DNA sequence: GCCCCACGCGGT
DNA sequence: ACCGCGTGGGGC
């Protein structure tokens, strides 16, 4: 639960509605985005042998998304732009692979 | 370096 | 067909 001021401040910095959902994810799930990087054990559905993000916080994220971006009320926009960005955010690595290969030399 | 997003691909 | 992962081109 976060203020209207803070939601609009998040909208200011997000690039697309997918990134709005990703940012609301990071802000609402600060436990997973410490240097512990627990995010790498989670996704939005509980698929691919991974733990499932808090369904109710995810619902709140969708609430804010469909609120700011009304077009998000279609499941075909949430399921196709936000939850892919949410899962990518939870899973994306610290160091890129090719960057790790490049720092070898 | 951080961060975003498109995208081939393999399991379902 | 669909769905999520690993991955890298690339803007900042």
């Amino acid at each position: 639960l976060l203020s209207d001021k803070e939601v609009r401040e998040i909208v200011q910095q997000s690039l697309s509605v997918g990134n709005f959902a990703a940012r609301l994810l990071v802000r609402l799930f600060p436990e997973l985005f410490t240097t512990e990087n627990l995010r790498l054990q989670y996704n939005h559905s509980g698929a691919c042998n991974k733990k499932q993000l808090d369904p109710t916080r995810l619902r709140l994220i969708r609430h804010y998304v469909e609120a700011v971006y009304p077009r998000a009320k279609n499941d075909r926009v949430w399921h196709y732009e936000c939850i892919p960005s949410i899962d990518e955010r939870c899973r994306r690595p610290n160091r890129k692979k090719c960057d790790i290969l490049k720092k070898a030399k």
